[PDB]
């Protein structure tokens, strides 16, 4: 049950982010959410988030999709999730029907349930592969 | 267990189309299934369904695979990405496109299985 | 319906896999011929192991449809060469598993290898 809800939550989530709701997106981290985009520094809290998502933004006609792929799970000592997924960014440009593709990434995630039974993400790393 | 299930249904559903199984495929429809390949009329009916995709330049050398990723349940509304793969005979690397939108409305078979009501695919390029 | 599986097993299956392809793309190759009880042809883990033995390869799986558990995946292989963002694509594959978790055997078939 705990692998399907997971799934469901990144496909939510990735779906905001690729319809450029990026508060949505930043809704489900957690308030103080930590977000590595790249190995700049991490930002902290869903403004911090909002920012970094709308100013890699700019560069892009275009339509991201972020797919996401062999989400592996584990229990942390201090109740946490901790989630590792391939991810394959997809650039789709205006009348151009193959997209082109990259950055390949792992997303290592940290998930946290709390007293409401909904999960939220504490923080999200994102390596490139081709680095 | 819904989440499993929809993900499973469109297992066997993806697999059926891309095994140019169309009748099967337009199967996991209802009676009344509608099918809209783009903004083109949308086809009525499995046969209306199977017609569509028995005329739509390809199986001596094209083997086709339809990718989805990120299924999102509402409310049975369902959207997930799609990707399609094109695969010519004796070439390893895949030919990509279209990118895709689906948008589905699921609801409950009589046997109990699960069926779509409609399916509205567009075209991130477009 | 009467005759469909439970969804605890799908999922189950689905995080299965998603555990094994990552040893693999991690160069863990005694941990993914560690899934297997098994022939992939190989046999048995310490055959598989020496069979599989700059790039970063990822096996990304779609559409699992399972039916002993029959399980059939689409599989696309990525090439990721170091400083270069797009990888390289290819082989999509078939996977035909056949599940015991664990595996017996494993039977990858090449959607550009026609008959």
């Amino acid at each position: 049950g705990l692998y399907a809800e997971v799934l469901s939550f990144y496909g939510h989530q990735m779906q905001k982010l690729d319809g450029r709701d990026f508060a949505g997106y930043a809704a489900t981290f957690t308030e103080d959410g930590e977000f590595r985009h790249s190995p700049l520094p991490a930002a902290h809290t869903r403004a911090g988030i909002t920012a970094v998502l709308e100013d890699f933004h700019r560069k892009f006609k275009i339509q991201r999709r972020h797919w996401f792929d062999h989400t592996a799970l584990s229990q942390a000592s201090d109740g946490s999730i901790t989630a590792t997924s391939y991810c394959l960014v997809l650039t789709v440009h205006a009348d151009v029907k193959a997209p082109e593709f990259g950055p390949s990434c792992l997303v290592h995630d940290v998930l946290v349930r709390g007293a409401d039974g909904e999960l939220l993400l504490r923080s999200r790393h994102v390596t490139h592969d081709h680095v």
